[PDB]
Parts: structure tokens; sequence; C-alpha cells
């Protein structure tokens, strides 16, 4: 009734909310933050109308998830961006990269393919011209021979003292105890298409739970959290 119940993955999105409950209680309402470790769940439950709405993902992820699964669910409006960094215990730049090293990366093929522009972008390799998915099968020209290690998301922070380099997304990053600053040594550029957002079934679209929900992620106090937890990996689109 004055209940919100929000599904959401711990990092950035769960202890934002978390952070959040006190202004929430202040619009009048009650929240629950319900934890999820994974891409997948969290869209079945605000599907099956377990939870309100959900915290985890970008607007390219949801309109692939409704593709795919039939959800009658939407994106928000954009609160933050959080870009795709390259982790590796064992070298500090890009210019490092060698003949025989080997990169992790998502056996997911819109992860796989953005990643692969990303390394095409800082001239490791080349690859077709167009917008549709490439995979390392599509690789024109690769100077330094990297392989690609393709793995569930899951299994990729682990990895990293088997691989050359990782990529690997905060929400993974961040819980693994990983650090960018130290081990961080390529952040994808700032796309606000990316940008995660509060998302809720289609029916939800003008409720008051979900007007209120995301009056208080869009406020001041959202931004100063963002901005104070996480400085720099996670930016504020708002
Ligand atoms: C579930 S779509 C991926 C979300 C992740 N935090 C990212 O922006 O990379
Ligand atoms: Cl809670
Ligand atoms: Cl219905
Ligand atoms: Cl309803
Ligand atoms: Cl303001
Ligand atoms: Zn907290
Ligand atoms: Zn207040
Ligand atoms: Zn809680
Ligand atoms: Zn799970
Ligand atoms: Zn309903
Ligand atoms: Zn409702
Ligand atoms: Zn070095
Ligand atoms: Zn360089
Ligand atoms: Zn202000």
């Amino acid at each position: 009734d004055k209940k919100i119940v929000v599904g959401a993955t711990l990092v950035p999105g769960g202890e934002l909310l978390e952070e959040l409950k006190p202004l929430i209680k202040e619009k009048g309402y009650t929240l629950e933050v319900k934890n999820f470790d994974d891409y997948i769940l969290p869209n079945e439950a605000l599907n099956n109308g377990e939870i309100d709405a959900n915290l985890f993902q970008h607007e390219p992820y949801l309109k692939e998830a409704v593709k795919a699964k039939g959800y009658k669910i939407m994106a928000g409006k954009k609160l933050y961006v959080c870009p795709a960094i390259l982790y590796s215990y064992k070298i500090k730049s890009v210019d490092e990269f060698k003949k025989g090293d080997t990169i992790a990366i998502s056996n997911n093929p819109s992860s796989c393919s953005k990643n692969l522009r990303y390394l095409e972008s800082i001239g490791l390799l080349t690859l077709p011209k167009g917008d549709g998915l490439v995979s390392p099968k599509d690789i024109i020209e690769n100077p330094k021979g990297i392989q690609f290690k393709e793995l569930d998301i899951a299994q990729i922070p682990s990895s990293l003292p088997d691989v050359t380099a990782a990529f690997i997304d905060t929400t993974y990053a961040v819980p693994a105890g990983l650090d960018a600053k130290k081990n961080g040594i390529y952040t994808a550029p700032i796309n606000d298409e990316y940008a995660n957002l509060l998302a809720f079934r289609t029916e939800d679209k003008d409720s008051e739970k979900i007007k209120v929900l995301q009056d208080v992620l869009t406020s001041d106090k959202a931004r100063s959290l963002i901005e104070e937890k996480y400085k720099g990996i996670v930016i504020p689109t708002f």
C-alpha cells in the first residue's frame, strides 16, 4: 500500500536505494530493497509482479530482454553510467599488451561486441564497418595476437590471475574487491545510451510509487551519494 519493493544488484543501485530510504520515508512511503546477484532474475520478478521496479540495467539491455522474453516492462529516466573498465593484475597500461596475451570477455553477444569495439577504438585491433554485432571471429587485424576468453559474467573477476586483462562490470567488480584506481588500465567513454535506470511495468508508468522513486533517484542527495561513494566510476546523468 505505502510499501515500495525495488529489486536491485547491490552495486550501485542497491546501496544507493538503501541510503535514499529516509528521503522516501519523507514522501510517506516505506522502501524495501530486494537484492539480486544476476542480470536475469530482476526482470522476471518485475514482470511477475513480485517487485514494483528494479535498478540494475540500461535501456538497450531491457529492450533486448523484452525482445527475447516478451516482458511488459519499460525504462525510466537515465540515472547514471557505469563505463566498462578493463582490469589487470599483470600490466598497468594497454601499451604493454604483447603476443599471446589473453583478454577475458563476457559471453553476452552485446557486451562482447561492445568490448571488441572499445579495443578497436584504442588501436588494438580492427573490425568490419557498420553497427552490427561483432565477435572474435570477425577480427580483421590483430597485431599483438590477442586471444579472447569468453566466459559467464559471474566468472570473470576470478579469472584475472589466469588472464592478462578482463572487462568487468562495476556491478561485479566492486563486490569482488577490485579497485579501478589500482588495477584498471582502461575506462570506456561516457555514453548515456548505456545509462542505468529504474525499470517498471508499463502499466505502472504514471503511478505514484514510480514517480516517488524517480524523484528521489534524481535528487541532489542521490547525485552526491553516487559521487561520494563511486568517485569517477559511476557518473550521474542528471
Ligand atoms: C544489466 S545491463 C549492464 C549494467 C551495468 N551496471 C553496466 O552499465 O555495465
Ligand atoms: Cl531494505
Ligand atoms: Cl495485468
Ligand atoms: Cl495497476
Ligand atoms: Cl537542484
Ligand atoms: Zn549504506
Ligand atoms: Zn529531507
Ligand atoms: Zn535493506
Ligand atoms: Zn542470481
Ligand atoms: Zn500489477
Ligand atoms: Zn503498483
Ligand atoms: Zn608496466
Ligand atoms: Zn597509449
Ligand atoms: Zn540542487
